[PDB]
């Protein structure tokens, strides 16, 4: 490994101050030692946005109808969302993986259809999904990072979009941390004191399905979404073909655990993009050990926190690319 | 002024949450009412590194010997430089302005030789410079903001490159904020206790040939450094271009101030682009009323923080582009 111990060498002789780019010399080093560079490279971007419906919206746990999911992921094929609009200032390539949206989509150059089911069951009356359908849900998040990666993929990025899956993502996270619903529960798309009984009380149901011994797979299956699978298969492809990884919000980010509990050293290529407004978020990074990259009070998902930082992970890269103090003949003190 | 209402009306309908992205949404509105648009624009970025030596090296307030200054120039001049590889990351052009560095400097494309005098005076022991050269920085200043706007700039920042400028900046800023050394000080390019006692008493020094009454310029000329003139008057030709001006560290900030209190509503054309680790940032950012777009533990200057920024700025802007939820066949609850 003495990519790292160089690259940590030429930090230190680069014509600045010492730590004097704080952070984002730590990132540098990092996207370093992931490709095994001195100098890092890092170009095109790819965001895989998956998709899928929740049963648990019964438990009035969302300010959207369900129909928003599907109504969305048109947006998203026409370019009129969030995603669509930060993607195209960080230069970053979006695909759209529908896994579980309730209703039919019509065929889309930047959809891959792998519909496991309509909507998982409702999580707060049993489990969301079955043991086999989380395996697929899984299959199709690596099916799509390793179409985005085919693609020229450098940075990869997941994003999530189901109306009520920051339920699922709280019972999800509460689960593979061993955190009580308290601590993992939020405003999710904006709800009030009623709202955030209700989910507190669905993760509860969900956690008393659960029991020692269970992989995180099956945990995943009991408790979750099938996005949120999908989004850990993202993740582990990217991984496992050696690209950093960006998280994005707490549904993201929650996926996300499930890859790393299932790889463990897939958090070595994770790089938090941002804190999000979601209480959850905090616990999930903690656990993580990252820092975010940006705090902008963001609580939107759909892979928008992990896009808007990568123009800053490309700046990273460049850092090791600056001329040291020998080569640009500039005096060191 | 209907553009503030529309875009604010807008906003309010995009497809997402209410307040969903964020401080993201407050730049958004701001750089909508500044260039008068519902859906602001923004492309090429420019960032002017105004570069000049100072006195008070003498009294041992820097880590590095003055000649670092012209050969960071040289450095900058041939891209070696962090700000030349924060720059290609955000599609940023890169000028170079001497008005006060010690020594001469060959021809050069991206450099504007405007040097006011070898560096300033001890501004510890007398005026940094007179009056008239005060105002030569300033024009320099303007002039290559001018340049920069011409040659398409849509976004302008301004860097900082002077060996012992901190404590100029921190004397600036504790005159024009009325603040106290203790306040403004800090570990600048790294100095211990011996040196911040050093810079402390420096500024003492100056802020003791001050008076009330005198304006901001005479203030400046008095206690600051030819760059930090140069770069007010940067984002004064900025202001009147009607353009967004990006803030960057401690430094460049303290220019800022200045241009501020010369032209009151040019605080409207400001955006922070981060908040450095110099303890005075904080009293800058709070006295003009600017939020950090970035925290990342910066201490560099030479306008990184401002033009790492760019990309985030481009992408707020890109947000009243999103579709409506009627544009797009969206629910909102």
């Amino acid at each position: 490994p003495e990519v790292f111990a160089q690259a940590r060498l030429r930090m230190d002789q680069l014509t600045k101050p010492p730590r004097a780019l704080g952070y984002l010399e730590e990132v540098a080093l990092r996207l370093a030692a992931l490709q095994g560079r001195v100098k890092p490279e890092l170009g095109r971007g790819a965001v895989v946005v998956a998709a899928a419906d929740h049963g648990v919206v019964a438990e009035g746990v969302s300010a959207y109808p369900q129909e928003v999911t599907r109504q969305m992921v048109l947006n998203f094929l026409r370019g009129g969302a969030a995603i669509n609009q930060f993607a195209l200032a960080a230069d970053c390539a979006v695909y759209v993986l529908d896994v579980g949206v309730v209703g039919e989509l019509p065929d889309h150059p930047g959809l891959l259809k792998r519909k496991v089911r309509p909507g998982t069951a409702n999580l707060a009356q049993g489990p969301a999904m079955t043991p086999e359908e989380a395996e697929r849900a899984l299959l199709a998040g690596r099916e799509a990072a390793r179409r985005a990666i085919a693609e020229g993929a450098t940075l990869l990025a997941a994003g999530d979009m189901g109306i009520g899956n920051t339920t699922a993502a709280a019972a999800l996270t509460a689960a593979l941390l061993g955190l009580p619903p308290e601590a993992v529960v939020g405003r999710g798309t904006g709800v009030g004191e009623e709202g955030l009984r209700r989910k507190r009380q669905a993760v509860a149901r969900a956690l008393a399905r659960l029991h020692p011994g269970m992989g995180p797979l099956e945990v995943a299956a009991e408790v979750g979404g099938i996005e949120l699978v999908a989004i850990a298969g993202i993740y582990l492809e990217g991984y496992e073909a050696g690209l950093p990884l960006v998280l994005d919000g707490f549904p993201v980010t929650a996926g996300a655990l499930l890859a790393w509990k299932m790889a463990p050293g897939l958090r070595d290529h994770l790089f938090a993009g941002h804190l999000s407004r979601e209480p959850g978020h905090r616990h999930q990074l903690e656990a993580l050990g990252l820092r975010p990259l940006l705090d902008l009070d963001l609580a939107l998902g759909e892979g928008t926190g992990a896009v808007l930082a990568m123009p800053l992970l490309r700046a990273a890269a460049r850092i090791l690319h600056m001329a040291t103090f020998q080569e640009a003949g500039v005096s060191r003190g």
